[PDB]
């Protein structure tokens, strides 16, 4: 009997990752197997320069559960990884390195908390480790800025090792958007979510590539940076009109050219901030507006049928 | 025979409602029987952390006409009502607090006044009365500038519970809105709309919040705060003018260092004010096509089909 | 046999036009029968608080030809006649006033230049005559504008009176617009296009709603207003750092205070200009996409079909 | 046996083009016969306003392998080049000038460097040549100046001639933009891509024109114009407070009023940039959002269909 159902599906972004496949699939295969369920493996070459399109496909002939999903470009391992979860059809979807950073024997524990009622399963590191200060210290600082200015709870220590069940993945499906911080995204979706704690096994910075994706993470979740300006220009407005009311009590009690300027100079800029604080404000409404997420995300329902 | 038609909808969310449900159900169902229409509760479990949703399981095992939509998290009264009111099915929605802070046997008159021939029947306390001062002033002062600046009227004393009849509530569902300001968004959707007032029975705020609140409600409706700068800006550099020529002319009649600082500060400051204006004015521009809301809503046709 | 097909479509909004009905329908009667073509009045009641929907009503239940499309609220004449057109089905499409300032026997004139196969028959009046020389001067000077600045020529002296082929009619509905400019989206929509003039028949300004609806024309075509600041904030830095050098030369060949304040002020200035602009290009290139206009409008076809 | 299928299809846009038609299509028949494969001719009118159409609806009748397009205005060369891509249905679609400048006889390597297995194969120039040594010398300012900002590597001296397979036509279509730079498009849905080098045969600017497309181009597909405003703005901030600061040290080891005069314009100057960058950034991540782009393009597949 086909089962013709896939309970478990394993997203893999490939990037020139020759002589890295045959290690790949065999521990998944040594991994997969005896979970005793039907399963497939998503690689997604995204737009490698080498010879590695050619060994999936070899794979693929020889073995029919490996699908490969070959990207025109080289767009990013995220929109990869996007591209391969939106190709994938199993129960739970599990992405995946190739190089195998992050040990595929943890798929086991991720399906047995599956198993336990969570939507969501984090593969979080127990500690840093080999990450050096710097890069400790800014990660901890973003992600206690993420905390503070969202109302989102990013887990931390968390990278795309991860489950999730085919309600998460079709309320990220029903996410459109174009400038994704899937760690915010997934956390954003929010069901019941768990994490395992893994050691990562031995032997595993462009500042302004992390920077770049920090500053993602902000803008798409936190309307804050927009909203301060207002409440900056119409302090400093008061500001100006204290400084010329005191001028002018001295004078009765003449104003010097510079202290004029002050109070003209400090009223113009608070004025112009707060023009820009409104049209920062309707900016943040746009920007919501324009992401087109959906209102809600119903989880369970009871004696209705889920929406068109 | 049966019906397979819901004539009223009640729309209820919850979070952390446990030891109120049983009240709940018997006071509504005390209220809805003696109607002698067919009906349904809709109790959205918006994210409670506590012993809520099953206790709405057990409830809707025993009752047919509890219908239970568990949001996967907690995303605000708003949205869980919102949520309701798209899974209710009812010729008229009605919502309701779990607390009971609003009396169910309101629904009698809502329903009467509705049969009267009103689409939107609003359930307006008759006086503050236990707010305090401050609130009051505040809230008093909120309406009248929403009345000033915006052409709509949105009622005082309105909060969630009301009737929307189902030409109302499609309307609404014709709204594709994230930053939803709902006591404008009904009042914008103007069919024949009544009010009832009514006394909250006895023993029944984070500013920050409100305000927030009242932003959203100000900058949905208005364009106003978009271009205002405009004028302020043009004003600021004809007045720069001015300044020069008045200079100019007492030196024909040397201009010190202050006043040509002056003069430059001035003009430059309304320059950059114009080019705010008119960003602002193209911006609101931009929030009022992405906001998506359709041109006109037709409520009643003689000769025509309704368009797809 | 009946035709079952509408060859002329009649769209009225109505807003407070009461004892002008009957007149209205019998000189309609006495103009659209010897045209001898099926024919179809939509009346649209934009909102009227008075006894008008009723009147329509009564001549409905008398006369076929009347259908009546009764909107919610009062949305604007703009609007009800744009919901009309949505709802008219006749191979052209002729808006009328309620009043009948615009004569109705010049439907046949319009009739006869769409059979002489025209797309567009504007009907421009010969001379504004009775209009003010304000209003007059300001038309012009409008007008003016509008050529200059945009790619689009709008023929002067153009109201909402007019024949729009079912061509146009479809063209106008593939434009999802909330801010919409009538005059300017008809020219923009550009097909064989003609005018015939007529003289306003006898006895027959809010200069704050004019000026919003020449704001709306301007900026719903025109980006030069967001593109006039990158220009003007370089020119303003260049002419900084030219007083600068100067400054320098002369102090070579001390700068006073001043003279280094105006250095400053003019770069910061001329900054932040460049940088408006470049925010205003930017948010050009938003509303012409958010505007959701279609790149082409295909007029005929020879050899394809129609794409969906 | 008739194939009922089109393997090539030129895509030609018009303007004014008699005379030119009969020389067009000889030229044309002389070389897309001797190629053996079933071909179209999409004639793209795009609003001539002399003796253009009618000359292709005598063609049209004559031959069956014509197809006319007849857009209802001027739309632009590349609009109307993009209307025949979208009514062209081959398998290969080889924009065509109506001039001839670009040589018929290169669609023989076009197409035989397509069976290679290329999806697009750009048709560049070999040399510059007869172009001033001004438009040189932009041309390559202009394509550096792509390359440096934006992570697309546009091929140098390439026009609109070109070969397009039925995959990179289908993704083309599958980018929803008003405000198209067809260069960085292509560029941009990156497949199989080659090049022919041809020289242009003998016999054969609008600066503010080359102006405004190089602006789209930079404006398309960077956002960094809207990013550096943050960082210089924080620089001009940080050297504020440094000269305030020296001040100070200076006053203790009085400050005059154009000292304090420069703090006070340099912090506020600085502040506004920040607001400017950060509203930047959010109007960049708006522009990216609202483009509508796909977050990927699948170019071959192994094991599953493709997605609707
Ligand atoms: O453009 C692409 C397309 C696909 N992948 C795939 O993504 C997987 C893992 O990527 P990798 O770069 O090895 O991530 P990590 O091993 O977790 O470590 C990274 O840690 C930093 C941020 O996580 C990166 O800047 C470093 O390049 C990299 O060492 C691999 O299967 C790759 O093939 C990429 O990395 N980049
Ligand atoms: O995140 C959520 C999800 C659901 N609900 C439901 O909303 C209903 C009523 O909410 P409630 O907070 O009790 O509103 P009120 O009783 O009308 O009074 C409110 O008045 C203020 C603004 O109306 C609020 O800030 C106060 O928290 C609250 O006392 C109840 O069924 C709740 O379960 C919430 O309030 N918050
Ligand atoms: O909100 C609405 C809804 C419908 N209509 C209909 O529009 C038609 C004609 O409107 P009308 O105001 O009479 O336009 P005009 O007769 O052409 O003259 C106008 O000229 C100015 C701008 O055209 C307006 O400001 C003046 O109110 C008005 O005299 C009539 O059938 C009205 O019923 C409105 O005018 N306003
Ligand atoms: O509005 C339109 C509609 C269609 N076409 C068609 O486009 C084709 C080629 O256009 P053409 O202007 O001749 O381009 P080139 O021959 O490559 O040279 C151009 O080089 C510059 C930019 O490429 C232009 O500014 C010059 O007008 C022009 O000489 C022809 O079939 C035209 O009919 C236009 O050019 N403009
Ligand atoms: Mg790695
Ligand atoms: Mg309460
Ligand atoms: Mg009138
Ligand atoms: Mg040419």
């Amino acid at each position: 009997q086909s089962n013709a159902t896939i309970e478990l599906s394993i997203v893999i972004p490939m990037y020139n990752e020759e002589d890295n496949l045959e290690h790949l699939f065999a521990r998944l295969l040594e991994v997969l197997t005896p979970l005793k369920i039907t399963y497939e493996i998503i690689c997604v070459n995204d737009g490698s320069k080498d010879k590695t399109l050619k060994q999936l496909i070899d794979c693929y002939q020889s073995n029919r559960q490996i699908k490969i999903v070959n990207l025109s470009r080289n767009f990013g391992k995220e929109i990869a990884l996007s591209a391969g979860i939106d190709y994938a059809q199993g129960n739970a979807v599990i992405p995946i390195d190739a190089d195998l950073q992050d040990p595929p024997e943890l798929i086991h524990e991720l399906v047995d908390k599956w198993r336990e009622g969570y939507d969501i399963v984090y593969a979080t590191r127990r500690s840093r480790q080999g990450e050096t200060w710097v890069k400790q210290f800014t990660a901890k600082m973003f992600y206690k800025v993420i905390g503070r200015m969202t109302e989102i709870k990013i887990p931390p220590n968390t990278g795309d090792f991860r489950l999730m069940d085919r309600k998460v993945v079709n309320a990220i499906k029903q996410l459109p958007e174009r400038t994704r911080f899937m760690k915010g995204l997934f956390a954003w979706v929010g069901y019941r979510q768990t994490f395992v704690l893994f050691d990562r096994e031995p032997r595993f910075w462009n500042y302004w590539k992390l920077w770049n994706f920090a500053l993602d993470g902000i803008f798409s979740f936190s309307l804050l940076p927009l909203k301060v300006w207002t409440y900056l220009g119409s302090i400093i407005s008061l500001l100006s009109l204290a400084y010329a009311s005191f001028l002018i009590l001295k004078t009765i009690t003449d104003v010097p050219g510079y202290a004029s300027l002050m109070v003209a100079i400090l009223f113009l800029g608070g004025v112009q901030l707060i023009s820009l604080g409104v049209i920062g404000e309707y900016l943040g409404r746009v920007y919501e507006e324009v992401k087109a997420r959906p209102l809600y995300l119903v989880s369970d329902l009871w004696g209705l049928e889920y929406l068109p």
